[PDB]
């Protein structure tokens, strides 16, 4: 009976993809999504808040000056590392959602999941256009998993911010946002801007949300 | 929201642990259990059947003479590589969780799952009695997963059968069986005997089941 075909598969896949499980640890959080464990920490978050102040705390002076649209912008707000993880996961899905045929239901199913991760803070997503729940399969879940792993490795291939021409950030457009992920000495700065990146208008900065994903979270995937 | 409490968490963990999802592939099967993907092949199974006959492999006779309780035993049967994987997963739970500290929390929940994997061919286990179900949490699913990985690494540390000092097999006792896993040139020979290993009584051989897990399946975890 493990061999003959069934509804059980779509059910398990639905459960893994439409739930973002979070468990508190001393260090931060354990997260479980798509059958993948992530260890998220809140180290580094205090420094982020520090940099939002004018406390001159030198040596980080450079970092704040590299990201004035984040640290010197009354319209930018700090989110938690859990949000940072959600944004990176949405970005990974998008970065391999973009090349899909307008099938569309599978691309639609991915878009729904990506959208839920990116723009909400809930632990559960109710997909009920179930012409896409039947787009849910173990094949689709495997594809999502391998491509999340591929995206995480792309991030690990980034160099820390530099003046040596070496790539240090990735930008991903979504339907209603621009996602930017930049490797810094603090870890990965994850930001969410408008599609026009108005936060970058140094004379009159638009809105942004940002946070930090500590290097340790990606190290497990190497 | 992602920060509430835990009927959702328990459902997801239950779904991953009590379902053994299988999709057929050209080379064999894709398996999904406990949020882990396994790629199983039936490459090598024809050779097992050949060895169950007389002659056809003078070069394999040395490998073959190590296992007369398997290849020269009318009470031994060849099972599929899927069975081999289930036996290894059951062995991993037994060896790395049930047999170390006397798990309370609950050895019982682990014991039920292990028993289902080991002795049935079904895709789903209906865990009843609502206090083994509530012993299910993301913590512990995490524990089950890391200990499966450690057991797989233990298998990968085994040497192929040899006449030097080198360890090539692991034996694990369970409630009603003996599990033996031996690394050979063919891959991992997985066998299931009675607790007294009656299959090894050469004049009056008891029953045994066995199969082969190709090296490739474990290599993915390194």
């Amino acid at each position: 009976m493990i061999s003959p075909k069934k509804d059980l598969e779509k059910g398990v896949v639905l459960s893994d993809l439409c739930n973002f499980l979070v468990s508190q640890t001393i260090q931060g959080w354990k997260v479980y999504w798509a059958g993948i464990e992530f260890d998220v920490t809140h180290k580094g978050m205090a420094l982020l808040h520090r940099l939002k102040t004018n406390d001159f705390a030198p040596a980080w002076s450079m970092t704040r000056n590299l990201f004035p649209h984040l640290f010197q912008n009354p319209n930018s707000t700090i989110e938690s590392p859990l949000w940072a993880l959600r944004v990176i996961l949405a970005a990974g899905i998008q970065d391999q959602l973009i090349d899909q045929s307008l099938i569309e239901p599978l691309a639609g199913a991915l878009g729904l999941i990506s959208d839920w991760l990116l723009t909400t803070n809930t632990n559960h997503f109710n997909m009920r256009t179930q012409r896409v729940k039947e787009q849910l399969s173990l094949k689709m879940l495997s594809l999502i998993r391998s491509n999340i792993l591929k995206f995480i490795n792309k991030l690990d291939a980034l160099h820390v911010v530099n003046y040596n021409g070496l790539l240090s950030s990735i930008e991903i457009g979504t339907q209603n946002h621009t996602i930017i992920i930049t490797r810094t000495n603090m870890g990965f700065l994850v930001e969410l801007q408008e599609p026009d990146k108005s936060a970058m208008n140094r004379m009159k900065p638009g809105p942004a949300k940002f946070s930090l994903l500590h290097e340790s979270t990606l190290k497990a995937f190497t």
